[PDB]
């Protein structure tokens, strides 16, 4: 997540590294897409808020977890910048791939450089 | 959604009826929680958009399916309002709980009144 267009995503202590990262500016949000639709993470950031605010986090089939966070809903997501590097950390409700019929709330940390 | 605080959720043709519905608003965003965390659906709508758009849907252990939709990418959703009644249609990616580990897409219809 130090090299450009790379990311690491940790979910309940399990990591995935990505070389596939695309950031877009869909006003007024910065959209960070890590991985693929099938397996990856999508983060929407409001960069014009001070401090910047995470509007949503969708983790899909990543480290055995899928989860969904929306600002105003259950869970949380906080962000910080280290130079170009975003860190987005929080909790998200969803389900573990092993047990899709049971609820899971996982702690996540996304480190990503566009 | 015939009467207030009710919902019907159909996933790949299999319907569940709910009398447990909670709705919340954070500025532009309307959040609709149907059922329970163990078996239910959570919807985030952006009402600032004209017309309103579905931001995300998290279906949990409902009609034998758990899965996610978020705006962007291959999976999509559409919605309309008729008076107090929301109708939301789309696809979600997740798992049929009969077959854990086998990625599955499902067509959903949510009709809900807060
Ligand atoms: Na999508």
């Amino acid at each position: 997540a130090q090299l450009s267009s790379t990311a690491s995503v940790t979910v309940d202590g399990k990591d995935r590294n990505f070389h596939i990262v695309t950031c877009r500016q869909l006003e007024w949000r910065r959209m960070i897409d890590i991985g693929a639709d099938f397996s990856g993470a999508k983060v929407a950031v409001d960069e014009n808020a001070q401090p910047p605010v995470v509007e949503s986090v969708h983790i899909q089939n990543l480290s055995g977890f899928s989860g969904m966070y929306s600002r105003g809903g259950s869970g949380s997501a906080d962000m910080s910048m280290t130079g170009d590097k975003f860190t987005i950390s929080g909790t998200a409700d969803g389900y573990k791939t092993d047990k899709p019929g049971e609820p899971a709330t996982a702690t996540f940390k996304i480190v990503v450089t566009c």
